[PDB]
């Protein structure tokens, strides 16, 4: 299976699924399908322990890391169900200044982003969205777009 993928058994179903320990993605289908540069968007939820606990949305970020993960997990659910799209939630709720660009960060090479962010970005397939990715900025959902 490609970089980071493992087979697991589901807790509720007993059905096989696939987990990526680099992107935190999980899916039922087996993944079937490294570039010099990728383009990604993200949605960042900061918490009280973030490096800079402040954003355009809230001068003082006070939510806990656990409450930030809860928020991230709700956004992932709405995006996977198609109830909301990624761009719309990033524009409204991302604690990054890239919110005003629907979360788009542009293209980047290895060696530019925080490591856990980079590693997740380069392990995603074009079109594919990460699970929760933790960095010192806070918690991210990453969408690889190119
Ligand atoms: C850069 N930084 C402070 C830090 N020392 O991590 C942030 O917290 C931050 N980090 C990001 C970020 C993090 C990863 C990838 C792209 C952007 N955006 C912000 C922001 O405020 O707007």
């Amino acid at each position: 299976l490609p970089p980071g993928w493992e087979k697991a058994m589901s807790r509720s179903s007993g059905r096989v699924y696939y987990f990526n320990h680099i992107t935190n993605a999980s899916q039922w289908e087996r993944p079937s399908g490294e570039p010099a540069r990728v383009r990604c968007s993200h949605l960042l939820v900061k918490h009280s322990q973030s490096r800079r606990p402040s954003s355009w949305r809230q001068e003082k970020i006070t939510r806990t890391k656990e409450e930030a993960l809860e928020l991230i997990n709700g956004y992932i659910q709405k995006i996977k169900s198609g109830e909301e799209d990624f761009e719309s939630l990033a524009s409204q709720f991302s604690d990054c200044s890239s919110a005003k660009a629907r979360g788009d960060l542009g293209a980047f090479s290895r060696g530019q982003m925080q490591k856990p962010f980079e590693d997740a970005s380069f392990a995603l397939r074009t079109g594919e969205m990460s699970g929760p990715v933790f960095t010192d900025s806070g918690i991210h959902i990453i969408l690889r777009t190119e």
